[PDB]
RNA sequence: CAAGCCGAGGAGAU
RNA sequence: AUCUCCUCGGCUUG
RNA sequence: CAAGCCGAGGAGAU
RNA sequence: AUCUCCUCGGCUUG
């Protein structure tokens, strides 16, 4: 039943036959029944030639895994032989080692891979070795950077594979190598100005992936192109030239508490240079212990960031975001007043007066959602799906909102969803893979004719059809443009992009055209290069990557060797207070750190408003949360919110983190905690 | 919105029409304005014409670039038409070849269009050619010198336009010119002493820039004369008839350590003879292998700019950089004897048994400084902005600190900040672009009434308004002068200049103020001139430049050719011992050399103190720096601390460079430390 | 469904 | 090399 | 933010 | 033509 075409045999020929290479379509071309196929005759081969067949299968994204294992993989090859999915979402719950030699067929993250090797490096387990595969089949070669996952493995083959290459000269016996395939799109270049550095870029990739050829299509590239078509490029910009009754009020505000806080502001106002400049300041009244520097900092950043985003969102959302922020400010105060400085009571105040005053001036008029709208709507108008790329979430959630409440887009009908990604992101609530696991069904299903997503859906997230592809904003690198562009794989295709004409984004749009054209003049360069000194070149960039890794993991053995007992003293970061020693703390679960003296428990306080309660300093300041583990209501604390005083020369050190200091801490002995 | 005057009118008028030509307008005239405005007129007759325009701007500084792309260019050409400012700090992360056909309008440093040119000519790249432009605009068109950058990219375009006259003769085709437009003050003079030199200078000016005229006002003057004010000149002089007694020690313990040594001086003490004389015997000492030579010169050196320093810098700076000098040699001496000659013993006792008594002696007092301070504090209650030129970076460190430090200036509560130049040169701390950045900006702003700045400030670094402006022992020639003093640009402003009387430096301010007025003299004669006898001069000087610069070419090439693969032996300078041979040396980025040999390794000794460490041999002499390079941290050693020997006739020769040394050493097979 | 931990990648500013 | 902002994967607990 | 490299310009003394 | 002292731009690495 399979069913092929020309392209796909001449891009797949070399492969058929050992030359472990790699492949560069682009989106759409069908490289995943490619994929299958190569996997097909791979195992035939070994059938025939009764040897062991086993394939396995790298995806970076988890959802790819079982996209391929429903799709593609499956329904082509279900009845020859034996096939799985696995992830970390799903349950290999039988083991790694053994399923490699149980299936002959593995589609997993890498993550899982490189675990199972480490676990045999440590000999904890049994785990497995590449040996016992004979095909590796790798998704998204273009990750394949610095030390990523499949940077590090690969690094793994290519010293296994000087082994056996320096053995060959010294002895026969050498340990087989499995062929390795790679498929991508656009391999991408390092940021390299002359074309030179973009070609020894792309020969590092191949390098890595051992690839010695790219075997792009050279014949029917006229069938690829008459079968896709590229969206049309449209170009969109804005000024924000209004706006000037509320955002003059805000810099007035801003300039009363700079004046009160007396901060030179060492740079331009809504600027990042700006938020680093406060950090600093916030690390400068850690290291001095005086307030009237870190709250009035995060203030001005709060303002920062809702300036930045009223460029690009409505001023509902941010004056939102203040006042919860605001809210939650004076719940701590409560709080901590209800146990039982006056710049504290200044902001506040200020505030508190200029609420009425600052809301009714933000709810009259005087944008970029104007136009954004205008030209949504007149599309739908002319088309009788649709994609929007942003920058952060709150963003893709102010847009379904924006959408929501107009009635232009209820009377066009319009349906649309916000998407964003998982995982929690300094103050964006994380979202579950399987919320967006049904996201993507439903609007592939079509219930969904809008689709609002971040940098996820950029990569990955295959869909069918995307009439419409609409970038907001945001311009990243141009491996990020040319999959978003790539994604719509539409008969006819929009492809517009919007910003503020101020800004350099339109600038680096076309710089990412400009890349993609530099990819191809360096890829059909590479394509046609002398043999000797193309494995030159391979052999060169593999020994300097392996030798590379060598000491940054001799660095890495070297940097952290003190690890001593206790040597310092704990205070809190706001009130400059012994909080605790260098001993009383103890570990568990070899991750979370804890205070159990109840000496400890007679100086904090305890709050909880909303399922594990958060603690709080005499100050204010918080601290960490109530852990519920193995039954103890353990007190777990963090680090982020705390000052580090040592025993010698009282050196002020804020870590955010607690590998970063390279003492260690003794764990939990439940026998001092009996009766 | 585009506004004008008259004198502009009459200055650009012929550049309205061809006339490929230079404008000379003093400071604070418009000309930028004038500049966008003849840009706006070119592009609009283009657009008319329905041709191409291509406009390109050159600016030697590269803050300048960024100053015209936010202030004048695209401010007032925003709308009608596409601009950019690129630099090398910014980063132009498309490429030049096609940017230039992609805004229309082109604000980039010179050596960036000329790199692009290269590349070209090389054919490593496509490249770019000037005949895709159609106008070239110049600012500060006095550097357009023997073999500036802006000379480089006149011949070129001058041997174009030869081609093009000989075709014309011969063939009527001709590749297309940009016209050319410079802009300038002070076009300044070749040194000439009779006024036909001085208008040959300018004849050879003009010829670089093929300007053809230089149209300065000469109708509406007066009205320039009313709306610039010339600053007041004021002469200050002074003598050191105090200081004797630490001079008087100082020149005791110079002439104890010269008898030690029995060195004859040869000339005056406190004089770059002396310098001279000094480096001399450290070459003598080089090609004999013996102590005692050395480090004597060295400390005479730093006695001699200790005392050259005070007679302009108050004694305590001199008496620390003697100290850290000598704090750092014993850091040196400890870290050598804990690996484990007489006069070094000697040295060091004699400073450290005096060390006390010469810190009581400078203590004590007995200056400019005192009248430099009385005329300061005098004018600032006068005016109820202030700049200040000097030579070295730490005189303006110095200058800080002295304001700081005084009370008195406190008082009066005028700000102060220093400012130098970026780079390293020989012991002063480089400076980063940014930083002089924000600190311009605080200046323009007004935070910092007082601005010390070193000869960066005196050439662009242009300010709305300095009241103030005042020389500190520092004149140069007529170019600084005249910039510097029109760099006030103040309605009412204070011209001063400080120095010693016995010091030729009046001489020299007078000698500028003379040159000004030999550069008019002969500008307004060069104005006037026949056409015929004018463009035949022209074209001498053109023919004469292009024919130097092949011939140049032609012996650049001819005189490096050797580039033998070894043939000699390197070795300590201090000790004449064998450190290296002629092949062990091995080279890595095609810039750097290193030895990998570990028989290398057990010779040297690795110290470090303060992220790269650095080198001594055995006999304290500093060699390298650890270089932490794409992994390895490979050895790299400074050819400027190390002696050479051929392989015959043993001719000792130091370079302190390493391409002055016509032979090449290989390159670093990574291959070689395989394991 | 929530919380925490470990690593990695990309963009922008020093 | 540092700081900031975003995104991915793996692990643990309830 | 630090280090290194390449070229160029100006001043002073031989 | 040589030596010294200052300044600019471009490139690379971390
Ligand atoms: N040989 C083929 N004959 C017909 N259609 C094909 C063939 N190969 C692929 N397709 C089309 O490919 C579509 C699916 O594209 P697919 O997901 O395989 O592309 P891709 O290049 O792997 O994508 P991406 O770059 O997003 O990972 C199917 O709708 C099918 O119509
Ligand atoms: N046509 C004009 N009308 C009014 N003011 C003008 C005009 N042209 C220039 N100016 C003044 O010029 C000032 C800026 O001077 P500008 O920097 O253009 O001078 P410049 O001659 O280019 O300087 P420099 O010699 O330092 O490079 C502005 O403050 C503006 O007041
Ligand atoms: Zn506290
Ligand atoms: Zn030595």
């Amino acid at each position: 039943e399979l069913q092929l075409r020309p392209y796909q045999m001449e891009v797949a020929q070399p492969a058929l036959d050992g030359k472990n290479i790699i492949i560069c379509l682009p989106t759409g071309s069908g490289k995943t029944r490619v994929a299958v196929y190569i996997t097909k005759d791979h195992l035939d081969k070994k059938k025939q030639a009764s040897e062991s067949g086993k394939v396995i299968v790298l995806v970076n994204k988890v959802m790819l895994a079982e996209q391929l294992f429903r799709k593609e993989f499956n329904p082509y090859l279900k009845k020859w032989y034996r096939i799985i999915g696995l992830s970390g979402d799903t349950q290999l719950k039988i083991s790694f080692p053994e399923v490699v030699k149980s299936y002959d067929v593995i589609i997993s993250t890498a993550q899982i891979l490189e675990n199972s090797l480490l676990n045999l490096e440590s000999g904890d387990d049994d785990g497995v070795q590449l040996s016992d595969f004979s095909l590796i089949i790798i998704d998204e070669c273009h990750h394949t950077n610095k030390e990523a996952v499949y940077n590090n493995i690969m690094r793994r083959y290519l010293k296994q594979k000087l082994r056996n290459n320096d053995l060959k000269k010294q002895n026969k016996p050498a340990i087989p190598l499995p062929q390795i395939l790679g498929l991508t799109a656009s391999p991408g270049v390092g940021a390299a100005k002359k074309q030179s550095e973009a070609e020894k870029h792309i020969l590092n990739i191949c390098a890595n992936l051992d690839a010695f050829t790219i075997k792009t299509v050279k014949e029917n590239l006229g069938q690829l192109k008459h079968q896709i078509k590229e969206p049309c490029k449209k170009f969109v910009i804005a000024d924000d030239t209004r706006e000037n009754p509320f955002k003059e009020k805000l810099l007035e505000i801003m300039a009363s508490i700079q004046t009160y806080c007396q901060k030179s502001p060492m740079s331009d106002f809504g600027t990042q240079h700006y938020e680093q400049w406060a950090i600093q300041m916030e690390k400068k009244a850690a290291k001095d212990g005086n307030r009237k520097d870190r709250v009035c900092a995060e203030h001005l950043r709060k303002y920062n960031e809702a300036l930045q985003i009223n460029d690009t969102i409505r001023m509902i959302d941010a004056y939102s975001h203040l006042e919860t922020f605001y809210t939650d400010e004076k719940e701590k105060k409560f709080a901590v007043l209800n146990d039982s400085d006056e710049t504290d009571e200044f902001l506040m105040n200020l505030f508190f007066d200029n609420k009425k005053m600052l809301k009714k001036l933000a709810e009259n008029p005087k944008e970029k959602l104007i136009k954004l709208r205008n030209t949504i709507l007149e599309q739908f108008t002319r088309s009788e799906r649709g994609i929007i790329f942003t920058k952060t979430r709150q963003s893709t959630y102010a847009l379904s909102q924006w959408i929501m409440e107009n009635a232009k887009f209820a009377e066009v009908g319009v349906k649309a969803h916000h998407l964003i990604g998982a995982g929690h992101s300094s103050e964006v609530k994380p979202m579950t893979q399987t919320e967006q696991k049904e996201v993507i069904s439903k609007f592939r299903t079509g219930e969904i004719n809008l689709l609002i997503a971040t940098t996820v859906a950029e990569e990955g997230l295959d869909i069918k059809e995307c009439n419409i592809v609409i970038r907001y904003g945001l311009v990243t690198n141009e491996i990020a443009m040319v999959q978003a562009r790539g994604r719509a794989r539409a008969d006819e295709s929009t492809y517009v992009l919007v910003t503020s004409s101020g800004s350099g984004v339109t600038e680096r749009e076309i710089v990412n055209d400009f890349r993609e054209k530099m990819m191809y003049k360096a890829i059909n360069r590479v394509q046609n290069m002398k043999p000797e000194e193309y494995a030159h070149k391979i052999l060169e960039l593999q020994v300097q990557s392996i030798l590379e890794k060598k000491m940054k993991v001799k660095r890495s053995i070297a940097k952290q060797y003190n690890d001593n007992p206790s040597l310092i003293t704990l205070l809190c970061k706001n009130c400059s207070m012994l909080v605790c020693s260098g001993e009383n703390i103890h570990v568990v679960e070899k991750m979370h750190h804890v205070n159990m003296t109840p000496e400890f428990k007679g100086l904090y306080i305890v709050r909880e408003n909303k399922t594990n309660g958060e603690i709080i300093c005499k100050c204010g300041q918080a601290w960490g949360t109530m852990m519920v583990h193995k039954g103890l209501d353990l007190p777990c604390l963090k680090i982020r919110n705390f000052v580090v005083n040592f025993k010698n020369n009282s050196p002020k050190k804020q870590y955010k983190k607690w590998v970063e200091l390279p003492i260690r801490f003794p764990d939990l002995d439940y026998s001092e905690y009996c009766l």
